[PDB]
This record gives structure tokens, C-alpha cells and sequence, in this order.
């Protein structure tokens, strides 16, 4: 589990969205895995505007933060998980790194902010869902 706190937002894997997230729905899409909801608090979280490909991911099934190098955002197929079926995600990138279903929503960041959140993995690899692009994160 695990949520982006910036603005008046909440960055949340799609498939781990709540009731609440979905009724103060702002956006979401399941080719990207990602859904935002409104906050009535202001976050504390800042979006990395950059190409960094170096960062550290948080990983609650070892109670650890780890330097990972990572993929530029592609689209990539994922195997079936109790989620979605074997499917392309895009905007995905992938380290090597551990990961467990539980993972989801841990933050990758770099020295300019957060970069993105767990979305796939397995075998040692751990895939970032991307939100850098997501421009309107920093308004409104
Ligand atoms: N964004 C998606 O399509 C995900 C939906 C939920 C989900 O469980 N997965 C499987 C991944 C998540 C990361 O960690 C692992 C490690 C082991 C086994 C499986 C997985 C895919
Ligand atoms: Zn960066």
C-alpha cells in the first residue's frame, strides 16, 4: 500500500483505489495503473520534473529503501496478477529490485522529488508506474 501526498491530491495504484478515492475522483487509467483523488488536507510531497533513470524505491516487504537504476517510461507487458490480466502497461519502468503484491504504492524518488510509485514486479524485478509527466499534479 501507499499514496503521493502533493497538493490537494492523492496518487494511488488504480487497482488499491478505495470507495472514497473513487467518489472525489480528479482522474484515472488502467493502462497506467493510477488513480487521483481530492484531499481536503494539503500534502507534503513534491513530482520530480526530470529525466533521472538513478533513484530509491521504498519496499515494505523488507522494511527498506533501495538505490535502484530504472528504465525510461515504456510500455511494457505485465503477466496476470489477481488485478488485471496478462496485459501492455504503459508508462512503466522496471528496476531490479525485490518486490511482493503488497509493494504496491511504495515511492521511487530522486534528487528532485518523487518520480513514481510500485506497480509490478516479481522474480526480483520491480516496476515503477511513472506519474512525471502528470503536469497538473503542481496545480489547481
Ligand atoms: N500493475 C499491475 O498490473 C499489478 C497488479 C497487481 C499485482 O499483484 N501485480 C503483480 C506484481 C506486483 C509487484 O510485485 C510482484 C511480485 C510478485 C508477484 C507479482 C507482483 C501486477
Ligand atoms: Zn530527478
Amino acid at each position: 500500500s501507499g499514496a503521493i501526498y502533493v497538493g490537494n491530491y492523492r496518487v494511488v495504484n488504480r487497482h488499491l483505489a478505495t470507495h472514497n478515492d473513487w467518489a472525489n475522483l480528479v482522474w484515472e487509467d488502467s493502462s497506467r495503473d493510477l488513480l487521483v483523488s481530492s484531499t481536503t488536507a494539503q500534502g507534503c510531497d513534491t513530482i520530480a520534473r526530470c529525466d533521472c533513470q538513478t533513484g530509491v524505491y521504498y519496499c515494505s516487504s523488507r522494511r527498506k529503501h533501495y538505490p535502484v537504476s530504472f528504465s525510461k517510461p515504456s510500455l511494457i507487458f505485465v503477466e496476470a496478477s489477481e488485478y488485471y490480466p496478462a496485459r501492455y502497461q504503459s508508462h512503466l519502468m522496471l528496476a531490479v529490485g525485490h518486490s511482493e503484491p503488497g509493494d504496491c504504492g511504495g515511492i521511487l524518488r530522486c534528487q528532485h522529488g518523487v518520480v513514481g510509485i510500485v506497480s509490478t514486479g516479481g522474480n526480483g524485478l520491480v516496476g515503477f508506474a511513472d506519474v512525471r509527466d502528470l503536469l497538473w499534479l503542481d496545480e489547481e
